């Protein structure tokens, strides 16, 4: 049962963090316009996002973004649990610790120039254990904290200060590189990606379905197009 | 800051040693028509050149010649320091010492026939540590002194005499052969060399720019043209 699950669907808006809901959905969770949504992944982790209310763009579909796909290990064709958090929390102390994995070629203070004139009039909520990208320096670096104030109680506020230690921590292989090519990196092909989406996720996302049924699974797929259309890119993304 | 640097630009005049300036440039350095310009390279070396004043040929660009490119280890896309030297010095004693590296096939006295009827009405200034070429004998030989009067105080005057010792000095590998093919050895191709000039000096003259930006650098360049147009010559020069 549990009439509150939302199936993951493809996103069409190239925005940062906006989730579209339906008119009946506000009355079920008594959620306001701008609230803090709490999501449960696996391995005891949580994620925070920003919900948007609209009755013109979407009808009964969610718009789940890649910024939280790797933060919950949730892919296409998976269920998730939604729960409002109307509690008011204002962060005042945060911890920052860069990892010695992608700091090559970067010198000086980068926080005071990339994080200060970007978070104003945004009020973006953050949580311990989130991987977010920034647009600066003709590239995109990541961030990950390992020890900070107990979650949540993390709100970007001007009262926070900066600090440095000089002792980086060693990264682990538990998580994957979010910088790799995804489903948001292919554009201009709606009808062509749809066929791949409706033939690849059956024998891969649900392998157990095919040992029990006698239906012939597709074994070989041929790609066409002039050189450079992105045949390799699509194959890299769908895998 | 330092509003006195001059960016190295391509030269169009096939002259020997002439530098073109602008009208405001004379009033900043209070330099006369014919003066002795002092240039600072690296590894504690100096160079001397002759400046020309003109307000019709160039507007705000320098014409830096290859005769002083190898004497200061300065290439395209580099900064230099300019400084006038209004001091009057007249040389009366110079030292000459040929190196046993390119004297093969040359017999007899070559100075009295190549240097005497060439420096009259020229007043070309010279300095200890300069590599200059001469036009004589269907070739071009070089010269380099290792011990002479303290720099500068070197002016070509008729009062100087000649001398010989017979003990050549061994050359070193610190400097390169100026006789190799350069940017002044290709003519008749203005638009074609411009594209190479605006695609090769980014990832070579400034390698550190590309480890920090995500811009795709050009990896392969294809050359065209009938046999003998100089495809090898251009590649040899740009490297
Ligand atoms: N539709 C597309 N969307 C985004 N990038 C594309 C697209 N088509 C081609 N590219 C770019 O082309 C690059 C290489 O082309 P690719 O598709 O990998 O080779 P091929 O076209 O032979 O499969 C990719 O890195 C990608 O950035
Ligand atoms: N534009 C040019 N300027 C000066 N020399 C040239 C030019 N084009 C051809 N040459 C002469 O042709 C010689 C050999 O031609 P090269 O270009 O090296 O062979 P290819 O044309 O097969 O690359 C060069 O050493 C050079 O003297």
């Amino acid at each position: 049962n549990r009439p509150n699950r939302l199936i993951v669907d493809e996103a069409i808006n190239e925005d940062n963090s906006v989730v579209s809901l339906s008119q009946p959905k506000m009355d079920e969770l008594q959620l306001f316009r701008g609230d803090t949504v709490l999501l449960k992944g696996k391995k005891r982790r949580e994620a925070v996002c920003i919900v948007l209310s609209d009755d013109t763009c979407s009808d009964e579909k969610i718009r789940m973004n890649r910024v939280v796909r790797n933060n919950l290990r949730v892919r296409l064709g998976d269920v998730i649990s939604i729960q409002p958090c109307p509690d008011v929390k204002y962060g005042k102390r945060i911890h920052v610790l860069p990892i010695d994995d992608t700091v090559e070629g970067i010198t000086g203070n980068l926080f005071e120039v990339y994080l200060k004139p970007y978070f104003l009039e945004a009020y973006r909520p953050i949580r311990k254990g989130d991987i977010f990208l920034v647009r600066g320096g003709m590239r995109a670096v990541e961030f990950k904290v390992v020890e900070t104030d107990p979650s949540p109680y993390c709100i970007v506020a001007p009262d926070t200060v900066i600090h440095c230690e000089g002792e980086p921590i060693k990264r682990e292989d538990e998580e994957e590189s979010l910088n790799e090519v995804g489903y948001d990196d292919i554009g201009g092909c709606r009808k062509q990606l749809a066929q791949i989406k409706e033939m690849v996720e059956l024998p891969l996302r649900h392998p157990a379905l095919f040992k029990e049924i006698g239906v012939k699974p597709p074994r070989g797929i041929l790609l066409y197009g002039p050189p450079g259309t992105g045949k390799t890119l699509i194959a890299r993304a769908v895998a």
